[PDB]
């Protein structure tokens, strides 16, 4: 017996019960009608949506084994069943297992990411300085930092904030996230064979995915050409090393394609997600001026004017620590989560979930619990502060999801936001170009991710 659901039309299924512009909003209205677990047929496909903390958690942590599958995202067939993000493949477990070790290896003990992030701050602040308190779009300035840090681990490379290619990768990272959040792409996601060869912006999305693979494609070969196993420069090498080690083995768990993808997945997950979060925060901060002033006091007090931020200071900085969370909690960046598939026929609660069913654990439903985070719509740092002004942890804070497939880099991301935000304000004040009262923090698009509005701003030195 399948989970409860709406009746489905022939061919199109349950598409009338969905607003492509706000799929998440749609799930939520459905949750009311049918509760926490419900069945939906979108196009041909069958999916189950879990809404709410209790339900979403069970699936994620209780059927970690049962639900480790990954739904199909067509714009991304070019990466499918390869790399780590997109495989419902047998190669996923190990590639994921290994990439993590390597990702972790670089971050904790090579002095770590902190060293890496800290050095980037120097560049970031410089570029910001170069603006000289005049209005600019932060999209391609701010984002440089997340991308470079990522670049080092992956390719031990370091772009200048001005080379064309760098910006292009970025421009492409932005364009895809943007497109992936719009109505046409949502339909394409579920009616691909149908729509694929018609003109659409689905085509631009696909081209970029390719340009990005190709750029990453070459850098891998470049790595091979110069590859010294004895000393491995970066994540990409370690990947090579592993491949050669197992070459005369007949059945392969690494291919060049496989590495290029895996590297790509990390390249933009690693880049775009953080840049978007950073950009949203600056806008949020500009709306509530008083929250910024409060922050500013702690940094100066705790860290001083010059000393660069470092994580030892998080314990000592309760308002930042909270602000950093609430931004993640408030913006609900990947709301419908990233899709899961049921590995084997499974029973959830009382229901049967078939193999190949698409299981959705929806974060935005978790992060807006109106019981956990009262006035969930509102940005309040005191969501994460207790009455004594100290930080308060929440089991409900899952921007990165949880379980078997939890975002691969929950650490880099978190560390980046704090140190990076924490720097920005050490040294600058943010000035909006319009009255603060007039900002709209609502996302412009909602699909894969929730996309913030375009804005320009001025940053005013503090020296
Ligand atoms: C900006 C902060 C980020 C947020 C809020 C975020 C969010 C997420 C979410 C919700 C998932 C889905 C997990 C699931 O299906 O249950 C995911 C997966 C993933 N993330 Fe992130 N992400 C962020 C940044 C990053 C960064 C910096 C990296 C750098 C390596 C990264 C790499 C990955 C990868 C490879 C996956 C695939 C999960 C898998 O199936 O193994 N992400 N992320
Ligand atoms: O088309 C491209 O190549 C760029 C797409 C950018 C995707 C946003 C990352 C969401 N995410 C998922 C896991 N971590 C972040």
């Amino acid at each position: 017996k399948l989970p409860p659901g709406p009746f489905p039309l022939p061919i199109i299924g349950n598409l009338f019960q969905l607003e492509l512009k706000n799929i998440p909003k749609s799930f939520t209205r459905l949750a009311q009608r049918f509760g926490p677990v419900f069945t939906l047929y979108v196009g041909s496909q069958r999916m189950v949506v879990m809404h709410g903390y209790k339900a979403v958690k069970e699936a994620l942590l209780d059927y970690k084994d049962e639900f480790s599958g990954r739904g199909d995202l067509p714009a991304f067939h070019a990466h499918r069943d390869r790399g780590i993000i997109f495989n419902n493949g047998p190669t996923w477990k190990d590639i994921r297992r290994f990439s993590l070790t390597t990702l972790r290896n670089y971050g904790m003990g090579k002095q770590g990411n902190e060293s890496r992030i800290q050095r980037e701050a120097h560049f970031l602040l410089e570029a910001l300085r170069k603006t000289q308190g005049q209005p600019f779009d932060p999209t391609f300035l701010i984002g440089c930092a997340p991308c470079n840090v990522i670049a080092d681990i992956l390719f031990r490379k370091h772009f200048d904030y001005n080379d064309e290619k760098f910006l292009r990768l970025m421009y492409l990272f932005n364009e895809n996230f943007h497109l992936l959040s719009t109505p046409w792409l949502q339909l394409y996601n579920n009616f691909p064979s149908f729509l694929h060869y018609l003109p659409g912006s689905h085509r631009k999305v696909i081209k970029n995915v390719a340009e990005v693979k190709e750029y990453v494609s070459e850098r891998v070969k470049e790595h091979h050409q110069s590859l010294d196993p004895n000393c491995p420069r970066d994540l990409t090498d370690c990947l090579l090393v592993e491949m050669e080690k197992e070459k005369h083995s007949a059945e392969r768990l690494y291919t060049m394609d496989g590495i290029t993808v895996t590297v790509a997945d990390l390249f933009f997950a690693g880049t775009e997600t953080t840049s978007t979060t950073l950009r949203y925060g600056l806008l949020i901060l500009m709306k509530y001026p008083e929250i910024e002033e409060k922050l500013h006091e702690e940094i100066d007090r705790v860290i001083g004017p010059s000393r660069i931020p470092a994580i030892k200071d998080r314990q000592e900085m309760p308002y930042m620590d909270a602000v950093v969370h609430e931004i993640q909690r408030f913006i609900t960046l990947v709301p419908s989560n990233l899709p899961h598939e049921a590995t084997r026929d499974t029973i959830f609660r009382g229901y049967l979930i078939p193999k190949g069913t698409v299981v959705v654990p929806t974060l935005d439903s978790v992060l807006y619990d109106n019981q956990e985070f009262p006035d969930p719509e509102k940005f309040k740092p005191e969501h994460f502060l207790n009455e004594n002004g100290k930080f308060k942890y929440s089991d409900y804070f899952k921007p990165f999801s949880t379980g078997k497939r939890v975002c691969a880099g929950e650490g880099l991301a978190r560390m980046e936001l704090f140190l990076l935000l924490c720097a920005i304000l050490q040294h600058f004040n943010l000035k909006p170009l319009v009255d603060p009262k007039d900002i709209d923090l609502s996302p412009i698009h909602i699909g894969f991710g929730c996309i913030p509005p375009r804005y320009k701003l001025c940053v005013i030195p503090r020296s």
